[PDB]
DNA sequence: TTGTGCTATGATATTTTTATGTATGTACAACACACATCGGCGTTCCATAGCTATTATATACACAGCGTGCTA
């Protein structure tokens, strides 16, 4: 990819003594850039990752290059260990395993052999936006190499600590514009859209009488959000496109999941059921609407479903939802003549959550994506299958929300 | 004088996910007495070769049955 050689030209310029951060999309090949840099340096390279799936991907890249089984390419994890050799090495480690404090499973010595014997020379950190934390400062404080590299896709955080990475690892060298990359490769056009649904009177006065995170249980459970949600679901099913529903709250995800009758993936869920739901979403055309929480978004991103719906949201964590949204957008690439990606933000008027979703839309403006407002698409008035459209169901839902407030 | 409001820290309240020690399900073999071993056939059809009854004649000998005399 041209931008990858545009990033490698900086390494080809000076050669020795360099450190910086390279911003590349998730769908791009930053791991290939790490492989090329590993071929240019030829030394013990350590790749800092947070999940085993990324370790398996880096191992697949090592297989795409050459060798992995002979005593040279090592693997560090809490399950097994593998030997290494000087002058050339490729190993992937976990942040929580290298960090620690005093808990030990007779494996911290195996890491202190890679760090004690001084077999290093190249540092690779996956997702640098997570570095602003004490454990990563300890990791950097326990390592020292000749060349450092930071592979990440985003860096927008409101912790005011992203600027420290300019001296902890190095200043950002190349930031690729996702619009020009969309022109190089169709990574699904980004259509940002907020749905403005009216707010009922009872949920408005009860919403004002509530506060903190409890008023979210009155912002999400609005009947017009159920009507507009069903209208968007039936609309996308009529267009023949799969639907992914995001929710920062597990309770709302279970409510919409059970009322819509679709599979759901949330916390404390068996992994076999998660894999079954994933296979049903990949193969079965009857399941075109999935309800995914943060566990289903951080662990895996699927290239299907051009329809992304956002209902639940948390205060301040708008940039993280923009990063996950960006992961689902960049995950969809196949060079199509159309390829229209639709992001909907179900927001209710006069609520305290839309005013942060606007900050998320500001983050979506900083990336160059297109944003437009949507009050209501004509067609919901012709859907007799809408729930909570009658005053009876609205009063019953009001009583259910009041009971939910009495439980919390 | 006493009550009320913002900066900042202090503490208090949520959320996701790594491995870990204990629990649960499932193998394995296996220990040492409990026990074991040892000894100083019936039934039917076809080709085969022997084997059945008879006589003309002499000789001599034994065996079973019948016709006639005597007396009680």
């Amino acid at each position: 990819r041209p931008y990858q050689e545009k990033s490698l030209s900086k390494m080809f310029g000076n050669g020795r003594a360099r450190s910086g951060i390279i911003v590349l999309p998730c769908g791009a090949g930053k791991t290939l850039v790490g492989i090329t840099a590993a071929c240019t340096i030829k030394k013990s390279v350590i790749v800092l990752c947070t999940s085993s799936v990324s370790v398996m991907q880096w191992r697949q890249q090592f297989l795409x290059x050459x060798x992995x089984x002979x005593x040279x390419x090592x693997x560090x994890x809490x399950x097994x260990x593998x030997x290494x050799x000087x002058x050339x090495x490729l190993v992937v480690s976990t942040y929580s395993m290298v960090a620690n404090x005093x808990x030990x499973x007779x494996x911290x010595x195996x890491x202190x052999x890679x760090x004690x014997x001084x077999x290093w020379g190249f540092i690779i950190l996956d997702e640098v936006h997570v570095v602003p934390a004490a454990m990563f400062r300890r990791v950097v404080s326990t390592i020292a190499a000749h060349a450092k590299l930071g592979l990440t896709a985003t860096l927008v955080r409101e912790d005011d600590k992203i600027g420290d990475l300019n001296f902890l690892i190095g200043p950002k060298l190349y930031e690729a514009n996702w619009m020009e990359l969309s022109q190089k490769g169709h990574i699904a056009n980004v259509q940002c859209a907020e749905v403005w649904c009216p707010m009922t009177a009872e949920f408005y006065q009860e919403y004002l009488r509530e506060t903190a995170r409890k008023r979210m249980l009155l912002y999400i459970m609005n009947p017009t959000k159920f009507q507009a949600c069903q209208f968007l679901i039936q609309y996308h099913e009529r267009r023949g496109d799969k639907i992914i529903v995001f929710s920062d709250n597990v309770y709302a995800l279970q409510e919409y999941a059970l009322k819509m009758g679709k599979p759901f993936i949330y916390g404390s869920t068996p992994q076999q059921e998660r894999m079954n739901i994933l296979q049903n979403f990949q193969y079965n055309d009857q399941i075109n609407t999935i309800f995914l929480s943060k566990v289903g978004d951080t662990s895996i991103d699927l290239p299907e479903a051009t329809c992304l719906i956002q209902i639940s949201s948390h205060y301040g964590s708008r940039r993280q939802e923009a990063q996950r949204l960006g992961r689902i957008l960049r995950a969809k690439r196949r060079n199509d003549e159309g390829f229209n990606a639709f992001f909907y933000s179900l927001v209710s008027k006069d609520t305290q959550e839309m005013y942060y979703s606007t900050k998320r839309q500001a983050f979506l403006v900083d990336q160059g994506y297109a944003f437009k407002v949507i009050t209501h698409l004509h067609g919901m008035e012709n859907i007799p299958n809408l729930a909570y459209a009658s005053p009876r169901e609205r009063r019953e839902l009001l009583q259910e929300v009041l009971l939910k407030n009495e439980e919390a």
